[PDB]
């Protein structure tokens, strides 16, 4: 098996080009507003035609690049790829070092991970230097709409969890674990919605609300990028759920307990709950679709958010270089 375990490996010279172009494409004003990207936040990756090759060989391409443990688990619980009316989303392999939130979000749109930690360091130097009043208010809203048990002190704790350097090594892990309020900020910095596709099946073992839409609510509307970053969270792990290149969209509903349930939208005040439908479309490109309903025979109508088109130029797109790699390796596959 001569196929690399990841995408960015295929051309590490291009991967490094990307890494180098990443903090360059980050805009930095200094007047109390959060940091963000210039152009690269608009990028988006899309996995390639894997069904074009022979099945003896598709396995080789799959097992290397796709997180079969998480793709299975999400699929197996009617949360991944459940809608026959829409294209398939595949989970890519991220380094699960407690910075895999970022490894995924960068993977979703560059092909590289957060290996130089520009994003992690972005998040870390955001919380600190910029005004974070809006962000705290939201966080201490979800927080006492849950738990019930000192919230003033727990904030400075969340930012040092977002430390650039190694914390107390959890399981010998590299970096400290991230959570819901972190995903909100990263949406804002990227000025781009994030949709997490979370595990719902935890029944036997001796209770999180991570999944859902994360919107750039610190930032105003359609001026932002209104095409989602889609991520999968299964165990303790983030994978980019990258679409490919039906029409492309992600469902805004959940097939659970025999009902179409809306996806949670995070950190929302009472006024924004009434805008919630109108808060999307402004921030996504919502479009109704006759999905097959609860069998018997009733096309049930629900909404979904169309995804973005693969727009990385071959100057900074890695998948295209992988694709060449698998082609030549298949060309030998047909020699013998």
């Amino acid at each position: 098996q001569l196929l690399p375990q990841a995408l960015y490996l295929s051309n590490m010279r291009k991967a490094v080009k990307i890494r180098e172009r990443t903090p360059e494409d980050i805009f930095k004003p200094t007047n109390g507003i959060i940091y963000h990207f210039k152009t690269m936040h608009r990028y988006t990756l899309e996995m390639f035609r894997t069904c074009q090759f022979c099945p003896q060989f598709r396995e080789i391409i799959h097992k290397a690049l796709i997180d079969r443990s998480v793709q299975a688990s999400l699929e197996s619980q009617k949360k991944l790829n459940w809608c026959r009316e829409v294209r398939k989303l595949v989970a890519l392999k991220t380094n699960g070092d407690g910075n895999c939130l970022m490894h995924a979000a960068c993977q979703y749109m560059w092909g590289v991970q957060d290996t130089d930690l520009v994003l992690r360091k972005a998040l870390c130097s955001t919380l600190k230097e910029t005004d974070t009043r809006n962000f705290k208010f939201r966080w201490q809203l979800e927080s006492l709409k849950s738990q019930e048990f000192n919230w003033n002190d727990e904030w400075d704790n969340l930012v040092k969890m977002a430390s650039a350097d190694t914390p107390a090594a959890r399981s010998g892990l590299q970096y400290n674990s991230l959570e819901e309020i972190h995903i909100f900020v990263l949406s804002n910095i990227l000025r781009r919605p994030i949709i997490v596709i979370s595990d719902k099946m935890l029944r036997s073992l001796e209770p999180l609300k991570v999944g859902g839409i994360y919107l750039p609510l610190h930032w105003p509307a359609q001026e932002c990028y209104r095409y989602p970053i889609v991520l999968g969270y299964d165990s303790q792990h983030f994978v980019p759920l990258v679409t490919l290149k039906e029409l492309r969209a992600v469902p805004l509903v959940n097939r659970d307990r025999g009902r179409f349930e809306d996806l949670k939208v995070h950190f929302l005040t009472d006024p924004e709950n009434e805008m919630k439908e109108k808060l999307l479309k402004e921030y996504l490109i919502v479009m109704e679709i006759p999905v097959q309903g609860w069998d018997h025979g009733t096309t049930h109508l629900i909404n979904a958010a169309k995804l973005d088109e693969a727009n990385l130029p071959k100057e900074i797109n890695l998948v295209d270089d992988y694709f060449e790699l698998v082609q030549h390796e298949y060309k030998k596959w047909q020699e013998n």
